[PDB]
């Protein structure tokens, strides 16, 4: 039972890494668009995707809390 | 101990929660700056802060993987 929870937790932590990396990429793009100028629509589109990723990152935190509690309760 | 490693994981997750909370807060501000207009400097300043928070979230993932590796053994 320990191993199965750990495998799921490890997947979740990998996902956290990947989402943070993607978020960094989008923020880099936003900085470029702001620096060289762009349409308001172009900025809003990046902000929308950035918002989605941050919401996904929040979800992972709740998952990981649950999985760590499972490991604690064994 | 398993107990002490779990406590470290609990700490790291609390830190992750707080960063996520702050990150949403700053993004709301960023949306305001774009919506209501602002100096380029104000936007760049906020983006610098947001970038730092995201780097910490990535750092915490690596810390948490390290702690889980300890827990497995």
């Amino acid at each position: 039972t320990r191993t199965e929870i750990i495998r799921e937790l490890e997947r979740s932590l990998r996902e956290q890494e990947e989402l943070a990396k993607r978020l960094k990429e989008l923020l880099r793009e936003l900085e470029r668009l702001q620096r060289e100028g762009s349409s308001d629509e172009d900025v809003r589109e990046l902000l929308r995707e950035i918002k989605e990723l941050v919401e996904e990152i929040e979800k992972l935190a709740r998952e990981q809390k649950y999985l760590v509690e499972e490991l604690k309760r064994q």
